[PDB]
């Protein structure tokens, strides 16, 4: 599954990127690692004396399994994900804590 | 051209692995390191739990942008611009994009 996963990751993060609105001062970035698998969607810039860095979603995929490590935004990408054809059970919410996984309706490790 | 871009790529996947071989965290907390060398993104973070705590975070970022190295993030008391310089990156191929961008014509680096 890992160039299947590999291709759904980059296509939701690529088209939440496109998306983005961000102004001139404010850089989109989209960081695609397939030696490690680490795929990201930043913010890097400055309104006024304002720092802008964020990363707005982040998943890994280790040991056949995507990993939702960070999603500042007020949607799901994880739920995106199933919707495009990933179980739940090759989920990981990384960005809650471990011990509440094997309660929740996605994978653990 | 493609010699000092390939050069600066390099340098800095050899920065950060120095900088995360480095690294003092728990085994609770993955060392990333996040090199994307189609789009010139590379970053050192730190990624995990310590208990109900969540580790998240970019411990430091350098872009390769129209061939110069942006300097995004720094959280050590290390001097990642001069330690390019001392690799050979002359100083106004590094952008201090750390700084805001009124203040980095008058910086000891560069601008776009
Ligand atoms: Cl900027
Ligand atoms: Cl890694
Ligand atoms: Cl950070
Ligand atoms: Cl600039």
């Amino acid at each position: 599954k890992l160039v299947k996963y590999q291709e759904l990751v980059k296509k939701l993060l690529t088209n939440y990127a496109s998306d983005d609105v961000s102004d001139q001062d404010v850089e989109v970035q989209l960081i695609l690692d397939t030696e490690r698998n680490h795929y990201q969607w930043m913010n890097v810039g400055w309104q006024g004396l304002n720092r802008i860095y964020r990363c707005v979603i982040h998943f890994d995929i280790k040991d056949g399994k995507i990993w939702l490590q960070q999603n500042l935004t007020d949607r799901n990408p994880a739920e995106e994900l199933v919707m495009m054809g990933v179980p739940r059970e090759d989920i990981v919410l990384g960005l809650q804590a471990p011990y509440k996984r094997q309660y929740t309706d996605y994978g653990v490790a």
